[PDB]
DNA sequence: AGGTAGATCCGGACGC
DNA sequence: GCGTCCGGATCTACC
């Protein structure tokens, strides 16, 4: 999930556990938790906590309490559900907050890469994982100024310098994909190669793009769901990610892929430059 | 130096 | 049955 999809995600998730008061907390991968550290701690202090809201930053779900903020990274494959406490669990759940109206907020993750924090409120915002990381692209904290500042900088990748979350929040291998096509640069131009009016170019596509991924509910690709279970539309807005061997929307040449960054990498070799 | 590729955490889908 | 793939993202060897 990356911006779209973790937004999605958020706004469809909130109705179903705003005011909601935590009676329990079980844990059946202690690995996910990893602030406190200790499982027992993490939850012992929920109990007795209501849902107050919940935003997102970047990728990251933060949940508000009543003392603490949840922060909460469901990586590849991790999901929120609402249930009755009464029905079995799905494979793969390996975190479960249960309310006193007898429903539960159940996360499921098959690969056990999602991950937890918990810290008071004021506190979050400058601790791991929240800390470092960059603004929001939809926000006017991310600005051409501020993307051609980290660029000029640099001689890695375009694609490594927006996978960075340091560098601008929410981008992850779908959307600099498809941000880099739609602004006409290759995913391997080292940063500080790019011009001036490509940097522009760039922004201006990032913000597009996002803006219209949110707006279609994220991209459905592989596993990504709303928490009704409803898929995205997105995907098939889709220029170039997923859609090697096929021809290029916009000028019919085959779609490539390599690996750039450690990620599979499609891009069109004559739309991109 | 600082960028890149491999290893890691994890496990299911998929094609051959 | 077996590599390889995967909306994330660290660390660690290499130059
Ligand atoms: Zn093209």
């Amino acid at each position: 999930p990356q911006l779209p999809e973790v937004e999605t995600i958020r706004r469809t998730l909130l109705p179903l556990i705003v005011g909601k008061t935590i009676e329990d907390v079980r844990i059946f991968w202690p690995n996910i938790i990893r602030h406190p550290r200790d499982s027992e701690a993490f939850a012992a202090r929920m109990i007795g906590q209501t849902v107050r809201g919940l935003e997102r930053r970047g990728k990251f779900l933060k949940f508000l309490l009543d003392r603490d903020a949840l922060i909460s990274h469901l990586r590849m494959e991790g999901r929120y559900a609402v249930a009755s406490a009464l029905e079995p669990l799905e494979p793969h759940t390996h975190v479960v907050f249960c309310f006193t109206d007898g429903s539960e907020l159940r996360y499921r993750d098959v690969r056990k890469f999602g991950t937890m924090h918990v810290y008071a409120k004021e506190e979050a915002d400058r601790r791991p994982p929240l800390a470092e990381l960059g603004p929001e692209p939809l926000s006017p904290a991310f600005s051409p100024a501020v993307l051609a500042e980290r660029a000029v900088k640099t001689k890695r990748s375009v694609k490594a310098l927006l996978l960075d979350c340091t560098v601008v929040a929410g981008f992850g291998n779908i959307y600099v994909d498809e941000s880099l096509f739609r602004a006409g640069i290759l995913p391997g131009r080292p940063a500080a190669s790019l011009s001036s009016k490509e940097i522009e170019r760039l922004h201006e596509e990032m913000v597009a793009t996002i803006g219209e991924a949110v707006m279609k509910g994220g991209s459905t690709v592989r596993t990504y769901v709303n928490t009704q279970g409803e898929a995205g539309t997105f995907q098939h807005h889709l220029y170039v990610y997923g859609r090697q061997g096929n021809p290029c929307k916009r000028c019919g040449t085959p779609i490539e892929k390599t690996v750039v960054a450690g990620r599979g990498t499609h891009y069109c070799p004559r739309c991109q430059r």
